[PDB]
């Protein structure tokens, strides 16, 4: 809302709409992590920590009054700035349909990459642990297209043993998917051996993983969703920024399996 | 509520009421800090941290996406246990009006002392800073009863210069108050030079301080107010506990002055 | 109103309110002159001069048509500028309760001192004459606490002789008041010998004076009361200013007496 000083920027309503639409379009396809995780609704710009429901005991064993500190996860706040050209933006009022927004597009891609890196690999200073860090959930087979089907069947067996149900999803690297596709018609067979679930191809990881989408196993906590605001003006250009505040945690590590090729 | 397993203790409703009343009576007089600070209403047993409204920047200066962590105060949780005797408690049903509760009284005093120590001197591991730590708000005069009135007048002058108003309160040590009282009739003169405010005598500190009670300068944040619950049973006795979770902060250090005798 | 360009500053409504409240609190206690003088309501930003009701004759005595110029008091306009930091102000939106406003506080104190200097000592270029300049209203006694009561009684006698009535007020220096307070219990006796009036202690003067508060003897004429506005922005900070326009005059010099210790 008001903390994004959007009413003090020398832009009209149509120019603001153009910027918003381009950013939204790129985010919707480049945020790969949000395709299979839960999103806990925005809490506000003031939210600072998320409880973990635990106490760390700081007193000795011989005291009468024993005390400790409660534990939580601190939220991460990011900010990335870029510049736009005022004359080029003003051509939009004359009626140009294709204005130049290359700086905005480049910054949006970098922000999305940062967030996906946090989800998949974690941040040691914040204390989050990523999906690929769970090395006790890893199974191994070969690189032949038949080995992929064997691995999927074994993964579903392990899920049933642990009691996990629901739709299943395969998240795989694009280069590996193309190599598998060349050898044979993997699709329509992968889905059948995965009981009608989706396939998601990403460049973020270099192998595959299988997840259950019943709900409540991977949480992305948001304080303020991605927003665009105003900073200052530099003699012919406008400086704007993209901001967000979030954190991530894995509740049930039993709904995830890592395939190693 | 239910996390205090009070329905599983071998006690009747009258015995629970007797225990509650004795504890409440002692707390009301032994909690000295709560006589002049604000109390922010209970937030619940799940509250874990209180925001500070700040960001600590963890990235280098040459990055494109710059990030940081938001800052907060973690809550302190305490627990103190004691034992009561079942036969002695059962005499209450036969009609004894004065049952023995010495263990309960001793534990209650220790808990109150712990909380007041945190308020007046702070805890370095939690990150709270106490009232007596502000050494830039200290003024000095002598030990004569006239010097007390001079110090109070100067303190009110400093408050006016900073813009602080409202009722004023003098918090002083009991031994020093008695020594002042011996020499002359300090009261009715202290109040006049303090514009009709209160005097509070405590054994917690060894000098005096003057505070303004307009509101919103010293906050005590509570998650769960002081409560009594049940733990187990030991062959003839019942083990019970006292619990609480809280934190403290000083918003405006300009509403406080420390007198050094 | 609109001449204070407050709608062009990169601040939100909450930040404007915070600045206004701090300035108002400091002014209310640091404007000592306004505690015992009349205030003639604001006339507007365009008011320029206040009539004196007199004509100065500029022609010679042998002319047929004789003319002159009417006399008035020109208003004094002041402006003081300060700078605030934008990032520190933006922490208020994250939820910080104690933001840093040291520049604002320092400037407010200097403005109040300027106005009180004009009231008590006058400005020779504007043509105002201050309270302490009336040397024919001065009486003299000693520095003993008994001499203060004798002086107050004599002052009230002089007021009655001139016909002045109404509540009476004693305005005295803080250091002298403290020295008097040490020797004996001056208060409750000063009020009795002053027929139930107030005592005001200020650091502006170095002696005492006694005034009558019946009304209409000392006037402070305002065109525009103290206000805060916006000037410009310097790369990370905001430049703001405090402005006012006023003048002062003493109608009846017989309602004032100067005590010299
Ligand atoms: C015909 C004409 C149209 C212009 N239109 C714009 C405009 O829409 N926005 C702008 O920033 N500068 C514009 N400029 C440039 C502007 O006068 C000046 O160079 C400013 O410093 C921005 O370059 C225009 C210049 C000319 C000659
Ligand atoms: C007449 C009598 C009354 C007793 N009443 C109680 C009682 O109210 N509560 C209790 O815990 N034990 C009571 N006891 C003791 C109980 O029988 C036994 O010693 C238990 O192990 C508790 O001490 C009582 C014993 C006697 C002889
Ligand atoms: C996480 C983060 C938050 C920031 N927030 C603000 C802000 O609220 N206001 C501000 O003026 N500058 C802020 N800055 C600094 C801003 O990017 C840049 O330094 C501007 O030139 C102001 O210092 C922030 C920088 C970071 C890394």
């Amino acid at each position: 809302m008001e903390f994004l000083k959007r009413s003090f920027a020398p832009l009209t309503e149509k120019q603001w709409q153009e910027i918003d639409n381009r950013a939204r379009e790129i985010f919707k396809t480049q945020l790969y992590g949000r395709k299979f995780v839960d999103v806990e609704g925005p809490y506000g710009w003031e939210y600072a920590a998320h409880p973990l429901g635990e106490v760390e005991v700081l007193s000795d064993e011989n005291e009468v009054v024993k005390w400790g500190l409660r534990k939580s996860l601190p939220l991460i706040e990011l900010r990335a700035t870029f510049t736009l050209d005022l004359w080029e933006l003003d051509n939009l009022e004359r009626g140009k349909p294709n204005v130049d927004l290359s700086s905005l597009e480049e910054t949006v891609r970098k922000v999305a990459e940062f967030e996906d890196e946090v989800i998949f690999r974690g941040c040691e200073k914040s204390g989050v642990k990523g999906l690929l860090s769970f090395e006790e959930r890893k199974i191994e087979c070969g690189s032949t297209p038949k080995d992929l089907l064997e691995a999927i069947v074994r993964a579903l067996s392990i899920f049933s043993k642990d009691g996990i149900e629901g739709p299943y999803t395969l998240v795989i690297n694009t280069d590996r998917w193309i190599n598998f596709l060349k050898e044979d018609d993997l699709e329509k067979r992968v889905e059948e051996c995965l009981r009608g679930g989706k396939i998601i191809t990403t460049p973020r990881i270099e192998d595959a993983l299988v997840v259950s989408e019943r709900g409540g196993d991977f949480k992305l906590i948001l304080g303020q969703d991605l927003s665009i605001g105003y900073e200052d003006r530099e003699k012919d250009a406008v400086r704007l920024f993209i901001t967000e505040t979030f954190t991530f945690q894995v509740v049930n590590p039993e709904a995830l399996i890592l395939l190693k090729f």
